[PDB]
C-alpha cells in the first residue's frame, strides 16, 4: 500500500507528482485537522488534480465517483476500469502509476523510539523465534537498527537470543554494510524477509513476525488508553489500515449482472469465501442464491451475520436467510431515516399485524420501547407449514448520532449485554444478524465490541485481548469492517468502560 502518504501536505503532494511522477501518477493522503477526510491527488496534462474522499462512518465517498469499503478496494477498482473516474467537467482522470511513499512510520515492524535494552526486553518478554523490529540508532542519528529474536520456543535456558543489525543511511539509501543499497526501509525489510541474513557460523536471522505490543491482559487496558490518548490512537489505527492491502479477496458472485440490483452500492460486495448462500430458491429464478451478507466466525462460540439494510427487492431474501440460518436475534444499527435519507428500509409488519414476504410469514407480536432502542417480538414461519414458527427478537438501536460515534459507550454496552443474554437463553439459536446502511461501519463496530467483551465476560481480567489483530481477522471475512478512527477509539473506550463496571461488581 505504498501509494498512501500519511504525513504529506497538499503542496508537498503536488511537488512529488510534478517532479517524480508523470501523467497518470497518483497518491492518496489524509487531512490532519479533519479526520475522516482524505484526498486522491492525480497528475493529468502536466497539472495536478485533487479529489476529496469523505468517510462519516459508513463508507468512503469519492466525489465524482462511487462508494467503497476501503481505499485499497477503491484504487484496485479504478486501476482496472478506465474512463470511469471524472472531474466536474466530466473529463477522464486515469490512475495509472502509483507514487510510492518511503516514510516507514505506519509499518507494523517500525518502532522508531526504542533503545537497545528496551528492544531486547520487549523481544525477550513478548517475542518468539523470528520476531523482529526496526528502531532508530541513538548513537548515529539518521541510521537505524534491526533487532531480531531467534531460538527454541520451548525458562531462560540459553536456547534463544536477540541479535542487532546496523542500518546505515547514505545519500537517502539504506544498507547493512554490503550488497544492495535500497530506496527505503520497507524495500530493505521486504528483501531480507524473502532472503534472510546468515551469520558465518550458520544462524539464520529469519524475519517471521513483527514484535507484538497490542496483545495485553485486560486489566492493562486502563493505562494503555491513557498512553494512546496523549495521537497514539491515530498511529495505531493507521498501522492497521496499511494492512488492508492483504485483504483483497474475490467478490465475483456479487459482480454478476443477475445480482447487480441486490446491492446497496455496486462496489461494496461480499467476499465469495464467506458469503451466505441461499438454497431452496424458486426454480424459475436464474440466480436465487445471492444476498449481500457474510458469516463472521471469531478466530460454545457465538457467530454473526454482517449485512446491509434491505432494498425493497431484497426483503424476501433477507427473511429466507433468517429462516435458513436459524437466527433468533437481529440488531439494527441505524434509524429507518437519518438526514432525510433512507438508511434501513422497513421489512417487518406494524405492531399486532401479520404479513407475507414471499414464502415466509411474519407476525409483529409486541414492541417495547427502551431509552436507546426498541425491541420487537416477531414470529417467523414458512407459509403452509404451521410448526416451523420461531420467535425472532429484533433489537433496533435508535440513538447513534448521525455523524461520528456516541460520546458515552454505556448505552451500547447495556444494549449488547441484553442482546447477549437473549441469545444465550435460546437453545441452538443460529448466528446473530447485525445490519443496516452498507453493513460495514456501525455493524463492524458493534460486532468487534461484542467479540471482545465476550472474552472478558467468560474469563475476567486474566485474559489477553488484541484489538487491531481482532479487527484484521473480521476484515478478512467482510470488506472494511470498522471504517473510522473514531470507531476504533470507541471500541477501546467501550472495553475500558465494561472492565471498570465489572471492577465495581
Ligand atoms: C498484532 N497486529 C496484527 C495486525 Cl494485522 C495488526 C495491525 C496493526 C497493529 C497491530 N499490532 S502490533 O503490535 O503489530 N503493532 C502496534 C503498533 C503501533 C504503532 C506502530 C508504528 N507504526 C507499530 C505497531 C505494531 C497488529
Amino acid at each position: 500500500r505504498r501509494w498512501f502518504h500519511p504525513n504529506i501536505t497538499g503542496v508537498e503532494a503536488e511537488n512529488l507528482l510534478l517532479t517524480r511522477g508523470v501523467d497518470g501518477s497518483f497518491l492518496a493522503r489524509p487531512s490532519k485537522s479533519n479526520p475522516g477526510d482524505f484526498t486522491l491527488s492525480v497528475r493529468r496534462n502536466g497539472a495536478v488534480t485533487h479529489i476529496k474522499i469523505q468517510n462519516t462512518g459508513d463508507y468512503y465517498d469519492l466525489y465524482g465517483g462511487e462508494k467503497f469499503a476501503t481505499l485499497a478496494e477503491l484504487v484496485q477498482y479504478y486501476m482496472e476500469h478506465h474512463g470511469q473516474l471524472k472531474e466536474k467537467n466530466g473529463d477522464v482522470i486515469e490512475l495509472k502509476y502509483p507514487l510510492n511513499c518511503a516514510d516507514p512510520t505506519s509499518e507494523r515492524w517500525f518502532h522508531g523510539h526504542l533503545s537497545g535494552k528496551e528492544a531486547e526486553k520487549l523481544l525477550t518478554e513478548k517475542g518468539k523465534h523470528g520476531s523482529f523490529l526496526v528502531r532508530e540508532s541513538q548513537s548515529h542519528p539518521g541510521d537505524f537498527v534491526l533487532s531480531v529474536r531467534t531460538g527454541d520456543d520451548k525458562s531462560n535456558d540459553g536456547k534463544s537470543k536477540v541479535t542487532h543489525v546496523m542500518i546505515r543511511c547514505q545519500e537517502l539509501k539504506y544498507d547493512v554494510g554490503g550488497g544492495e543499497r535500497f530506496d527505503s526501509l520497507t524495500d530493505l525489510v521486504e528483501h531480507y524477509k524473502k532472503n534472510p541474513m546468515v551469520e558465518t557460523l550458520g544462524t539464520v536471522l529469519q524475519l517471521k513476525q513483527p514484535l507484538n505490543t497490542t496483545r495485553i491482559n485486560a486489566a492493562e487496558i486502563e493505562s494503555r488508553v491513557r498512553e494512546l490518548s496523549k495521537q497514539g490512537f491515530w498511529e495505531e489505527f493507521e498501522t492497521l489500515q496499511q494492512q488492508e492491502c492483504k485483504l483483497l479477496y474475490s467478490r465475483k458472485e456479487g459482480q454478476r449482472q443477475e445480482n447487480k440490483n441486490k446491492n446497496r452500492y455496486k462496489n461494496i460486495l461480499p467476499f465469495d469465501h464467506t458469503r451466505v448462500v441461499l438454497h431452496d430458491g424458486d426454480p424459475n429464478e436464474p440466480v436465487s442464491d445471492y444476498i449481500n451478507a457474510n458469516i463472521i466466525m471469531p478466530e460454545p462460540k457465538k457467530s454473526y451475520i454482517a449485512t446491509q439494510g434491505c432494498l425493497q427487492n431484497t426483503v424476501n431474501d433477507f427473511w429466507r436467510m433468517v429462516f435458513q440460518e436459524n437466527s433468533r436475534v437481529i440488531v439494527m444499527t441505524t434509524k429507518e431515516v437519518e438526514r432525510g435519507k433512507s438508511k434501513c428500509v422497513k421489512y417487518w409488519p406494524d405492531e399486532y399485524a401479520l404479513k407475507e414476504y414471499g414464502v415466509m410469514r411474519v407476525r409483529n407480536v409486541k414492541e417495547s420501547a427502551a431509552h436507546d432502542y426498541t425491541l420487537r417480538e416477531l414470529k417467523l414461519s414458512k407459509v403452509g407449514q404451521g410448526n416451523t414458527e420461531r420467535t425472532v427478537w429484533q433489537y433496533h438501536f435508535r440513538t447513534w448520532p448521525d455523524h461520528g460515534v456516541p460520546s458515552d459507550p454505556g448505552g451500547v454496552l447495556d444494549f449488547l449485554e441484553e442482546v447477549h443474554h437473549k441469545q444465550e437463553s435460546i437453545m441452538d439459536a443460529g448466528p446473530v444478524v447485525v445490519h443496516c446502511s452498507a453493513g460495514i461501519g456501525r455493524t463492524g463496530t458493534f460486532i468487534v465490541i461484542d467479540i471482545l467483551i465476550d472474552i472478558i465476560r467468560e474469563k475476567g481480567v486474566d485474559c489477553d485481548i488484541d484489538v487491531p489483530k481482532t479487527i484484521q481477522m473480521v476484515r478478512s471475512q467482510r470488506s472494511g469492517m470498522v471504517q473510522t478512527e473514531a470507531q476504533y477509539r470507541f471500541i477501546y473506550m467501550a472495553v475500558q468502560h465494561y472492565i471498570e463496571t465489572l471492577q465495581r461488581r
